[PDB]
């Protein structure tokens, strides 16, 4: 598997500026629409981003509702582990 990657975001005023989005049933939380300038994009974070831990704990088996609370319990940082998306194809 693809080495993860830690990326350590620091809150601001508006949160971290990123969406977390699942899918239909299909299991997993993404990372997308990581806004410019923000923490999110400071921190390295990249659409496509598949999110494997918050804060140390495994959350690749956690709803998205459980993902978004871990998140949002962090009172002003944030630890997020992810598995960056493939960049190379042969076709
Ligand atoms: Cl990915």
């Amino acid at each position: 598997g693809m080495l993860p990657r830690l990326c350590c975001l620091e809150k601001g005023p508006n949160g971290y500026g990123f969406h977390l989005h699942g899918e239909k049933g299909k299991l997993g939380q993404y990372i997308r629409l990581v806004e410019p300038g923000s923490p999110a994009e400071k921190a390295g974070l990249l659409a496509g981003d598949r999110l494997v831990e918050v804060n140390g704990e495994n959350v690749e088996k956690e709803t998205h509702q459980q993902v978004v609370s871990r998140i949002r319990a962090a009172l002003n940082a944030v630890r997020l582990l992810v598995v960056d998306p493939e960049t190379s194809t042969t076709l």
